């Protein structure tokens, strides 16, 4: 589809079978999601944002569907203000920016 | 133009007779600049996300060069790690995200 961006682009993004809001953001390298229960062992990482760096667990290899198209990769979770799809998982669903 | 998300999209801008680079942010509701001076009044805000808050300078209706489409619009100027554009401005020059 093609997203205006009047609004914050949020979409339904649905892991683990469970729906849920998160925002379509290019200016996030990785894919942030909010506190949540996923699958198998996780990696330490650090993500730098706005106010300073924080850590966050590492999911590699992890299915979610994002406005119904499915992708499969690396899934952070920590704090964060949004669920937040980033360029990893934009890229494979085939997201662009265009003017 | 098409814009591949494979690495963080950045492009030049010109603002107050300065170029700078900026990245295209669908996940920024305001653009927001690194340290630097812009004519008019401003108010105080504070902005977060990932890693906390910081306190930036509003200044409202500034002409900004985005590849080469002249945008009027918000521009917060503050500590930020990088320059974001945010949906204020690419609304403006019609950036639309697209799957
Ligand atoms: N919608 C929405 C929304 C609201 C609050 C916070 C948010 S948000 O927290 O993702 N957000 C927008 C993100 O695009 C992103 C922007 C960024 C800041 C510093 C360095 C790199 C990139 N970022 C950090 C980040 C990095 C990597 C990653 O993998 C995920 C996230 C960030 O700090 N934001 C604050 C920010 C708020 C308001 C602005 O105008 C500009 C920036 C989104």
């Amino acid at each position: 589809p093609q997203i205006t961006l009047w609004q914050r682009p949020l979409v339904t993004i649905k892991i683990g079978g469970q729906l849920k809001e998160a925002l379509l953001d290019t200016g996030a390298d990785d894919t942030v999601l909010e506190e949540m229960s996923l699958p198998g062992r996780w990696k330490p990482k650090m993500i730098g944002g706005i106010g300073g760096f924080i850590k966050v667990r590492q999911y590699d290899q992890i299915l979610i569907e994002i406005c119904g198209h499915k992708a499969i990769g690396t899934v952070l979770v920590g704090p964060t203000p949004v669920n937040i799809i980033g360029r990893n998982l934009l890229t494979q669903i085939g997201c662009t920016l265009n003017f």
